[PDB]
């Protein structure tokens, strides 16, 4: 299954990845572009297998949200995969067009390491 991250959860690559593995990681080229040009880790991300999915084009239907969630969403709507999103509205959005948008403290919490619910 493919898990689809939003330039949302940038900074965070590394702790999604190392901790939960075992899906098949997909960036955008919006993402990817949204790294480089704050100076962010994406070389962590396709170090440890992110691949960059871009679509040729395909009509994004968003009214808050920015291009470069947008194309995230997008992506993991065309795939229906997992969207790993920090962004509130990316989650609430995403999860209308039928995507399972998580936070990435939820990505964790489902990184299979069956931890008993503690307080």
């Amino acid at each position: 299954m493919f898990a689809v991250i939003s330039p949302s959860a940038f900074g965070k690559l590394k702790e999604i990845l190392g901790s939960n593995k075992n899906y098949k990681f997909v960036i955008t080229t919006l993402g990817v572009s949204f790294a480089i040009k704050s100076g962010i880790d994406i070389d962590s991300a396709l170090d440890r297998g992110v691949i960059v999915r871009a679509f040729s084009h395909k009509p994004p239907k968003v009214g808050n949200l920015p291009q470069y969630e947008s194309e995230a969403i997008m992506v993991a709507f065309e795939l229906n995969a997992l969207l790993i999103a920090e962004d509130k509205d990316v989650i609430n959005k995403a999860k209308e067009l039928g995507v399972n948008a998580i936070p990435i403290e939820e990505l964790l919490a489902s990184s299979l390491e069956h931890h008993h619910h503690h307080h």
